[PDB]
């Protein structure tokens, strides 16, 4: 099993040992970073042979090692082993293949010729939020050393060096040593370093900006950095003008990009970046393609600012850009549903286009490790799209990222995938497997007849498989950082999976005085989940906590309001049917940090300070005035 | 149908209930306790006749009124309504009696004549650790009063003010308004409150301590205290001389406690306070006894500094003493069980013998509000210790502490009561309800028999209910404080009882593959007890936290360990047994704050800064260390 799958393998069916003597031939002439991974690896003999086309070492497999860059040519039997890259990155790669050929100190017979698909393959962190931590970041780039990634574009909307208005200023002494161990750590792992600049808010355009801009760019040189980028997404006024910015990139490519000796990424991110947001007839894209350098990337999003690629659509963007487009790929990205984490399969991603496109990167979720998962799918997709098989590259990743605990991850991930509803329109498949169950179970519930015990066993079974893997992962210490990004959604999908159990024992409910029981433990699973809401992930856009949303979550819901609505027929009750838990009262209304709203007389569970209310544009100053009651989109603001 | 707590003493009912009045004459409101009229005026023609034994507006009911300190005669029928005291907190307490009596505007017709057994009766806050909040002591006083209680014992013993050597220094003016404001509350509550000093670690038995001892308790007096006493517990050295502390009370009393208009209570613990920590043979206590001014009381704490009272227990101090003791009794207080909660009844004090002491007294625990489950009991037991009721008296305290969730709380409670092991020997029974269905279900199941299906349902069904009252506890606002105090003690007694379900499916079993899920659940569960134990209450003493110690816990681990031994046998496999999560490598370790021990070669879970190394030392200059009583001390 090999991630990416190479273009061609062909198994002998015979096993080799990893010799106890062995003789290396090329280590001294070989790429160092390959050597490296290969002594690490090892510990007269058998003949092991290193190198790149060219080198004496393996000059000999000239006709095995595949004409493409990145490619290399691998080969195990029982006489010799040959580790050959048509250059210094695929003798690289040639060591990541071998190392997972490699098995309890045995490999098999084999024979592989490969090489990437397309020639750009990484990650853009390009999102807005927490950008990643340093360690998250080397943690990052030997990761997409291991998957052969070669491109780490470094564009987190909120650091200040990189947007506006601090692009103009070098990194602080800090940042700036920290950047440089990324680049050293980037260079080792045969990953291009792309350090972007974001400058368009503010841009003049005018010398003294464009001189700051290539003098920044400089002192990212001085750093190390190899590979540029301007982006001018997400920005109004002046800096949208797409003549000014071809000219700023042609000056960049002229004096710099082409007067350094080793530059190799110059790349631009434009304002128009999706075919949605691309004036019809309005020449923003014709202006790029015609007078921008034939060296200089395009980067494009797709046909919306959130979508998969398809041929129609890439065939859309190159007609106009007159050359491939450089996918930046906007998943698994959250942070305009920061309330999610998004860790299903990549999929949606037409598999026989890699012809049509210079690059393809991810723009990830602010949680690194978290992105692990979509990012190894990526790097297998990218390297190899026709082979590109969703679901098993999803479950390869997850046993990556956490062999000790691959199952709980699985069941964690196949209900943390979906976006909710969202502006960009776009949703991914979740719980698709007890779907049917759940469908069938509350059709039949409500209205009237016999559910199959069976989909009822299917339910239990699953939020018993919920618990298990949310209390699992919350102890495990293989990866630290990835349990510490995901604790708050693994506390509120136990209390989810807790949830179903309890109504599901409504439904059955053996008495009154039992349903009572199971009804109030309802409500007080209700008030936990709204406390971890409200006190987790407290952002300023979607805080909070959302969890097994698009099956599970309004499947307990539907079955909570259903049976009290039986019970409350049947005992002329009057048990509340309400499924989240509001300690105000009055259109549910919501909390979002220190704001109740009413969804598009108010009493509040205790006194506090108002500060404004905004009623629609009508709003009013409240100036800290003690509030409880209020009474006339609608809104109050207090301090709390 | 009524139920009172506490009891009184004589009580007719008549089955008959009468509403409260909606027109009511009000005659002796303005010569009555006006902490009683209060009390009345808030829970509002009818006659109503309020007054002490003396008042023109009880003289009908003179007769009728006990003869008693803080007695009183209470009665109600169609006709009219009776609240007289023998005195002007005999009063209050009818009117105590009376707010229960009321229930949805309607009243029971009904005569009592009620009294105390025991003359005083309530709180010492005596123990160690942090000393309840200003809200927790506000809210205690109030409870008191409710209750009958008219004893509050002021001396926490991490006060500086109160005990060594800040004893001689008057309170700061934050904390001196602070408990004026104590001194308000309590005597609006009837409740006296009572100053102690604990001054005997360095006392000099010179003329410049002892005034600077009467200087503070002058301090005292001008923030309105009226009540005092001098604790000699738990010291060494001169202070523990019986005949100095004699004269030193002595003098207290001739000089300040006899010479001020209004003081109450004089009250000294000794240094010899239980049988266990007296010299039979040593002259200590016989010369308290013989020393010690008439009306200057003696505290005790029983046969051991953790007991109970018993006839013959009483009979050895009051003999020696030459009066009747003042119980100092040491529960609730769980200052050297840290880590336990004891929330169960009250209970194995003589019922018989309130002739034999003049006062009762609790020491709590540093928790407030989880204390007066055992508070509302001590008072029931000593107003009327012949009508103890231990079971239905927790039970109303619970109902009265938390009636939002009653059931909820008593689940909690009765499997948080026992102490665990410890060097003062004391123990409370706990989980008594499945203790038998427990037993046969293990006894059974080690050996190789059938258990009952019935004890593997009564398993489950508990289990069951433990989470839904852990759960509902956690939420609740209605006492956010009891909340708060026990909130890490109810994620550790939902997370037992996961462990237990979980282990009861190993039992049941099926194949491989779900049995496996099960044990690493379990794993996992053992590991979330651990991070509670090791992140919440990190006191220096016994940090952590411990639930359903006695029986549950044992249980549920024992089953764990049989379970995975046939399941080895079975598979052939080599699965581990062991029940708690432990990090580190070794006889069972043990991770108490900074120090790894051998329960009475070790490979830590990382490289730390070692600290030193203790075996029954060698410090250890915070070299690197990973491998290795028997404690080892790490930075962290
Ligand atoms: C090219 C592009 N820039 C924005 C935009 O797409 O949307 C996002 F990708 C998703 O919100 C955002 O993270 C990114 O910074
Ligand atoms: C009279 C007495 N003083 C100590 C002793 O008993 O034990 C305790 F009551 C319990 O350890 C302690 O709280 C108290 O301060
Ligand atoms: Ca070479
Ligand atoms: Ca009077
Ligand atoms: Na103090
Ligand atoms: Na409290």
């Amino acid at each position: 099993s090999l991630q990416p799958p190479p273009q061609q393998l062909i198994v002998q069916n015979k096993t080799i040992d990893l010799p106890a003597v062995y003789q290396l031939n090329g280590g001294e002439e070989a790429n160092p970073h390959a050597v490296k991974v290969l002594k690490e690896l090892l510990s007269k003999g058998m003949l092991i042979s290193i190198g790149e086309k060219g080198d004496k070492s393996v000059r000999k497999y000239s006709r095995q090692i595949p004409d493409h860059k990145e490619g290399y040519y691998l080969s195990v039997n029982e006489k010799e082993i040959v580790l050959a890259g048509n250059d210094e990155r695929g003798t690289y790669y040639a060591l990541q293949t071998f190392a997972q050929l490699l098995k309890d100190g045995k490999l098999p017979e084999v024979e592989i010729k490969d090489y990437p698909s397309v020639r750009y393959r990484g990650v853009v962190e390009g999102f807005y939020g927490t950008p990643w931590s340093h360690q998250a970041r080397l943690s990052q780039l030997k990761f997409y050393g291991k998957n052969k990634m070669n491109t780490y574009i470094y564009g987190p909307k909120d650091d200040p060096y990189h947007s506006a208005p601090n692009w103009r200023l070098p990194y602080p002494d800090k940042e700036a040593a920290q950047l440089q161990e990324l680049v050293a750590v980037a260079n080792e792992n045969e990953v291009d370093f792309v350090w972007a600049i974001h400058p368009g808010q503010d841009i003049k355009w005018n010398k003294e900006d464009r001189d700051l801009l290539l003098a920044k760019f400089e002192k990212m040189y001085q750093l190390g950095v190899r590979s540029f980028a301007v982006f001018f997404d997400n920005i109004s006024g002046e800096g949208t003008n797409p003549q000014k910015q071809a000219e700023l990139l042609n000056y960049i490519d002229e004096k710099f990009a082409q007067v350094k000796p080793d530059i190799n990424q110059l790349v631009m991110c434009p304002t128009e970046y999706n075919k949605s947001w691309s004036n019809p007839n309005g020449n923003y894209l014709t202006t790029l393609g015609d007078k921008l350098n034939p060296s200089i990337q395009i980067m494009w999003t797709g046909d919306r600012v959130i979508s998969d690629i398809t041929r129609d659509g890439i065939s859309w963007i190159n007609e106009r850009i007159k050359r491939p487009a450089y996918i930046w790929w906007n998943f698994p990205v959250s942070d305009y549903v920061r309330d999610h984490l998004l860790l299903g399969p990549v999929y949606g991603n037409d598999t026989t286009i890699a012809k049509e496109m210079s690059g393809f990167v991810t723009n990830p979720m602010e949680h690194a490790e978290s992105s692990k998962i979509a990012i190894y799918s990526v790097a297998s997709y990218a390297w190899n799209p026709a082979k590109y098989d969703t679901w098993q590259t999803w479950k390869d990743a997850i046993r990556t990222i956490l062999p000790s605990a691959a199952e709980e991850l699985e069941c964690f991930a196949m209900h943390n995938s979906d976006l909710g509803p969202n502006g960009h329109g776009y949703r991914r498949e979740e719980s698709m497997d007890i779907q049917p169950a759940a469908e069938r179970f509350l059709k039949a519930f409500k209205e009237g007849k016999n559910y199959d015990k069976a989909d009822f066993e299917t339910l239990q079974y699953t939020f018993e498989r919920m618990k298990e893997s949310a209390d699992i992962l919350l102890m495990n210490t293989e990866n630290k950082p990835l349990i510490v990004e995901i604790t708050p959604w693994v506390h509120q999908f136990k209390l989810t999976a807790e949830m179903g159990e309890e109504v599901l024992k409504m439904v059955e409910g053996r008495n009154e005085s039992y349903f009572l029981r199971k009804y109030n433990h309802v409500k007080a699973l209700q008030q936990q989940m709204f406390y971890i809401d409200q006190t987790s992930n407290q952002n300023p856009y979607q805080p909070g906590v959302k969890t097994a949303t698009r099956v599970i979550k309004p499947l307990i819901d539907r079955t909570f309001a259903t049976v009290v609505k039986f019970f409350n027929q049947k005992f002329n009750a009057h048990l509340d049917a309400t499924t989240d838990y509001m300690p105000h009262k009055m259109l549910p209304l919501q909390v979002k940090a220190n704001r109740v709203l009413i969804s598009p007389e108010i009493e509040l569970d205790a006194i506090y300070p108002g500060e404004n209310i905004q009623i629609n544009r009508l709003s009013a100053g409240l100036q800290k005035a003690p509030v409880k009651f209020v009474r006339f989109q609608f809104v109050l603001t207090i301090e709390k």
